[PDB]
RNA sequence: GGGAGUAGAUAGGCGCUGGUGUGCCUCCUAGACUUCAAAUCUACGGUCUCGCUAUUUAAGCGAGAGGUGGGUUCGAUUCCCACAUACUCCCG
RNA sequence: GGGAGUAGAUAGGCGCUGGUGUGCCUCCUAGACUUCAAAUCUACGGUCUCGCUAUUUAAGCGAGAGGUGGGUUCGAUUCCCACAUACUCCCG
């Protein structure tokens, strides 16, 4: 027992097997792990061997120096991918934020008066402009902005919402959950499939201080099926007295009839010059920038909303607050290619199948690989868009030797990683997604698992 | 004087390491080598000590200590704790 | 790959039955009968493995396997459960 233990080297030694092999800190993290494997294995018996050991350190060595969050590749033609990161970001914008964070910024300092100024003031101008509110702001993401209108203007009185509308987004987020502790009382009207006016208007009372309807986002009800109009809610509030506001989620901000996708989901602008009195939806959604909670609406509101206590641990930080300026700037000036979320989904069937032919050209050299093109009808939208159904080129691939399953795995453990679709053992990839640049990295990982 | 930080050798200065210590530089001594010097290289080397044979001394041989003590642990130079000391920083 | 639906013999295909399994069809065979055929009819029949008796062989017989195990029960081929395996459909 007690000699199938002594056998592991010193840290000092296997410190020295790497002189300049890797950094001396690197190393020594990978012995103390490898030396505490080796203690546990030899104490309940488990190993004979020590060989494995130098061998296993160096790997240790080789993992450790990787940081865990990596660039991943997506093939599964989801643009808002809830699980991959969302909307990704335009390089004219990550290099704005690469500048700002590089130094010192004017974020909380107004240059002319000299003394510190609010740095949600450099936005709300882009905001009131495009959505045509009377005010703006932005907290950390959707979920809390949704908690800090609650908690601002419902704490401890009723609220109105649609028994059809109680979602739950994302693993942690259930709007009966939040509103809960928000402070906010929860009054459910109509029934799951079905939901008229008469509903909301019958429960209304005097705590009533609030009329909320959420956009189902992340499903969606076919089959006998009715709900509130959005024109009726804003005639109904003003009738009583009482506020609207949309939880729209996606964070549309611009009309997507626009580019040739058509579909009924609602935008900041359009659903402001409804007459609703406030608007919240996320930044990583359909408005492609970075993780942020979205707020506009009257002015009397959003100065009640700001003053709230709580909006303090919801501000913005830095980073997504200057890479959120620039993705409103690209909207300005009409730059809606720039932006990757609009462009992917806007993107030319002729666009898609041009890539996916130039990617089976880059294939088909590499050893044992069935590479065929096909016209298949996905689903885009992933946290955003439930129920549209888009085609796109898919270049299904299948190896003799190794299997899908076995195949979507190891390029998943690859460098850089690709996540793909399996349906039935042949391995697709869809180019909604796929940006040119990784072409040239797929076939490179490929050939490496193949001929390896 | 009161706190706190940095700390520690078994030739000497610095740095490291849960594998019974070790690497860099220096000193010393020794060896190798070198026309001379230098350079270079090497050392289960060195301190203290104690104990053993002889015992005037010489001479040969064996063992332990890491500031001190304790603990964890299969194993502590490494880690914890307590006290001491060195260097530094703050206060009366 | 995950779910789910269909499932299973003791000659072989289909159907049934809490009564120690059974009906239709086939196979194999056998027997009966008919001037001849043809037809028809009939069968406490049948596998495996092991074991047993006789033991040259025959020949006869016993056990269990109804995928495997278990349980309920007076009795399980039936019912349930578990695992495994075969056919099909939904999802990643």
């Amino acid at each position: 027992m007690k000699s199938l233990l002594r056998q592991i080297p010193q840290i000092s030694k296997v410190v020295e097997i790497f002189a300049k092999a890797y950094p001396e800190i690197y190393v020594v993290k990978a012995a103390r792990e490898v030396a505490e494997k080796y203690r546990k294995e030899i104490i309940e018996g488990a190993r004979a061997d020590l060989n494995g050991f130098l061998e296993d350190v160096e790997r240790k060595i080789k993992s450790l120096m990787k940081p865990n969050i990596k660039r991943v590749i997506n093939a599964t033609g989801v643009v808002i991918n809830t699980n991959l990161g969302r909307a990704p970001l335009s390089k004219d914008v990550i290099n704005f934020i690469s500048e700002i964070a590089n130094g010192y910024s004017n974020l909380e300092y107004n240059l002319e008066e000299g003394k510190r100024g609010s740095r949600i003031a450099h936005i709300e101008k882009y905001l009131n402009e495009l959505t045509g509110a009377e005010s703006s702001f932005v907290v950390n993401n959707n979920a809390g902005a949704v908690f800090l209108v609650l908690n601002t203007l419902a704490e401890g009185k009723e609220v109105i919402i649609s028994r059809g509308e109680l979602v739950e987004i994302g693993g942690s987020f259930r709007i009966p959950d939040i509103m809960k502790k928000s402070g906010a009382i929860l009054r459910e009207v109509g029934t799951t499939n079905k939901t008229k006016v008469s509903d909301y208007e019958g429960a209304i009372n005097q705590n009533t201080a609030l009329l909320m309807k959420v956009h189902k986002s992340n499903f969606y009800m076919e089959g006998f099926v009715e709900e509130v109009k959005l024109e009726d809610l804003v005639k109904l509030g003003h009738k009583y007295g009482i506020p609207t506001y949309y939880d729209a989620g996606s964070g549309l901000l611009i009309n997507l009839k626009e580019f040739g996708i058509s579909v009924d989901e609602p935008n900041f602008r359009d659903c402001i010059s409804l007459g609703i009195d406030l608007v919240s939806g996320s930044g990583d959604k359909l408005l492609g920038g970075p993780q942020a909670g979205i707020i506009v609406g009257k002015k009397n509101l959003i100065e009640k909303i700001k003053k709230n206590p709580i909006a303090r641990a919801l501000r913005i930080d830095k980073l997504t607050l200057s890479g959120l300026e620039m993705t409103l700037k690209l909207y300005f000036e009409k730059r809606y290619e720039d932006i990757p979320v609009i462009r992917m989904l806007t993107q030319d069937e002729k666009a898609l199948r041009q890539k996916a032919k130039r990617l089976e050209k880059l294939l088909k050299d590499i050893p044992g690989l069935k590479i065929s093109v096909i016209k298949d009808k996905a689903k885009p939208g992933g946290g955003s868009l439930p129920e549209l159904e888009l085609p796109t080129y898919c270049v299904a691939i299948r190896h003799d030797r190794l299997s899908s399953q076995e195949l979507s795995r190891r390029l998943r453990l690859a460098e850089p990683p690709i996540v793909c679709r399996i349906r039935e053992d042949q391995l697709l990839f869809d180019m909604r997604t796929v940006f040119h640049e990784d072409l040239k990295t797929i076939k490179k990982t490929l050939q490496e698992l193949l001929s390896i």
